[PDB]
């Protein structure tokens, strides 16, 4: 009824057990296990219903307690899991790690079966929640899923890219063209482009070449520099000035979300790339990855931060 | 509803197992398979007590986090009410994280068992009306302090119960015993408690006699093949059911447990009680899990009209 952003991909539920002792193979070790919910898009689809974003996201879960937990908690915060793909007596994708007295691993199963299941038959019977979104999330885990959602849906819904990393993101530079925006890091952005990218003009360079091939939008990640934008307009380099604490990851999940937040909002480019860095600079500090999120605390630490805007021109 | 509720206290543990599908090496990432699934002999007594329908009142000790929510969700499915339990802000719910090698034995493992000792008589003050009201009370051979304290506070208000759940842990709680109104020892656990060997029929018959001196209402000792033998200073005898195939044992005698449960809010006789009990027992030790997913009433009463009998009866 109400226009939303899709998100869809693969959710992943962390369970350690880290050591409060010495650590012993074949013997049962003491300690605290912990259960965290992960997986780039579903740490995307979670930041986006935590600041007020209709979120719908579309996954892969199995019939077991692990995938119920993760539907609960759908529910609580925000983000509408209802149209995932649910597979009978399969496993929720989980990763299980035994960690030792430093935190460091001895022992760890990764049960990733079940991403596999996902075919074109399941995206053709979900064919209106794919057609009726204003943008559409996608991660570079699938390059044959990605061909065919693009080539279906490329004039009905308007594609955001996360690369995750630059191995993932070489497999799919052909790919590109079709995506109304793109979000990789500097060095993810040198395997897009084909060449090296060590300063500004070197992005703006890089930029227009993403745009020459019928990208809508850029967003280049500077790792604690800022960020570099492209609209085909404006473009820029707006950078910040204060934290950067416990674990620095995560913070891209949370800066695709604010992405899409700025886009439903129509708000100014500058403004979108402001808020959005907002929520990453959130992020990085509090480890807890997610902590806590709400329209009015980004809103709050926004106001509070040293704006290092510099403006270019083609 | 106002109605009479049986009261089961005791632990409750989630296994998280992680299966290799590939070959095991130490600080490397395997592929496998993750099981999760409920545990605890309380807990599960509890599960199918509430299955049969018995208005089942299980009061245990939860941690809050995401596998605290597991259980209660689970609870609320089948129905045992877990509303009076402990739950620890910030602390865990008992979990065992294991990780097994592609033959099956386990390479490593975490034991998150710490809330378990976290039971105090604060707490029990605080719900000892549940305790007094509950016809019966089913407790485990788990914590021998809390057990005393729980016996000499209520064993004239309510009827407990006993699953000594191995002769290591029977030990530490012969002394305790003469309190209880119904134990269900195994032939080793019954020689522990006993203090004597168990080799034959008249043994049992002496064992048994000695538990009903000590005080103990109601008698049943599992003897594996053989069956149940059973006493309550009235009626005695040995049944037996032919045509059972095990495949995993596990779970089995806590199903058991949760017959006897079944049978004392009936009112039904002794005879029947062993039979439904071990028709449950028989349901659970003829699947791979620690509880048949299809068990119900419906199930429990199809599978004891078509169960032929071996039944033995003893007077004096």
């Amino acid at each position: 009824k109400e226009p939303y952003l899709l998100v869809f991909g693969a959710s992943v539920v962390d369970v350690f057990g880290f050591s409060k002792a010495s650590y012993r193979p074949y013997n049962s070790t003491p300690g605290h296990v912990k259960i965290s919910f992960g997986g780039v898009c579903r740490n995307i689809a979670e930041n986006m219903a935590r600041v007020g974003v209709n979120t719908n996201f579309m996954s892969i879960l199995g019939n077991d307690e692990h995938g119920k937990s993760i539907v609960e908690h759908s529910k609580k915060i925000g983000y509408h899991m209802d149209d995932s793909m649910v597979i009978e007596g399969g496993s929720t994708p989980t990763y299980l790690a035994i960690l030792d007295e430093n935190g460091e691993m001895v022992s760890a199963i990764a049960d990733m079966k079940s991403i596999g299941a996902m075919n074109t038959d399941f995206i053709d019977s979900k064919r209106e929640i794919f057609e009726n979104a204003e943008y559409t999330v996608l991660d570079s885990d699938n390059p044959e899923i990605m061909e065919y959602l693009l080539k279906n849906f490329k004039d009905k819904t308007n594609f955001i890219l996360d690369p995750v990393s630059a191995e993932k993101a070489s497999w799919v530079k052909h790919l590109i063209k079709d995506f109304h925006t793109i979000k990789p890091n500097r060095h993810e952005a040198e395997i897009l482009a084909g060449f090296p990218i060590t300063d500004t003009d070197d992005l703006i360079k890089a930029s227009n070449y993403f745009l020459g091939l019928g990208i809508k939008k850029v967003f280049i990640s500077l790792d604690a520099d800022g960020i570099f934008y492209n609209d085909g307009v404006s473009c820029g380099k707006i950078k910040a000035t204060e934290v950067d604490v416990k674990n620095v990851t995560g913070a891209g999940d949370s800066f695709v979300a604010g992405l899409g937040y700025g886009y439903m909002n129509k708000m100014p480019i500058e403004d979108i790339v402001k808020f959005a860095m907002t929520m990453s600079n959130i992020t990085i500090s509090h480890e807890e990855i997610h902590p806590d999120m709400a329209l009015d605390t980004v809103l709050a630490k926004l106001e509070k931060t040293t704006w290092e805007e510099e403006k270019y021109d083609l």
